[PDB]
RNA sequence: GUUCGCGAAGCUUCGUGGACAUUUGGUCAAUUUGAAACAAUACAGAGAUGAUCAGCAGUUCCCCUGCAUAAGGAUGAACCGUUUUACAAAGAGAUUU
């Protein structure tokens, strides 16, 4: 059958979409530090 | 045109030097030939497995709907096929020098 398992994933770099996502959306701009 | 000065005619009118203001818009030009899709007809037609059916993924130089990192698309699309060598060692028989 087609119902099948696999040998490798994958990471192919291509134009950004420019696409508003709703997470992407800013939150936490400060960044906290450590004391020293 | 505005005007601030000069020179001629009768504050009114011509002739001049300046100052003011200064380079728009087009990745495009209006019907077939620079690329939309559904639909329709005809023809078939539904994942495993015997059958019926659920859902989830996975690979991809396939996308669509979706605000979407939800979710959904025929289990969304194509995958179901082709598949003969880093190839050596031992034994037996045969023709050629
Ligand atoms: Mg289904």
């Amino acid at each position: 059958p087609q119902l099948e398992a696999r040998s490798g994933a994958k990471a192919a770099a291509y134009t950004p979409t420019g696409i508003e996502h709703a997470r992407l959306l800013p939150g936490h701009t400060t960044l906290k530090y450590r004391k020293f």
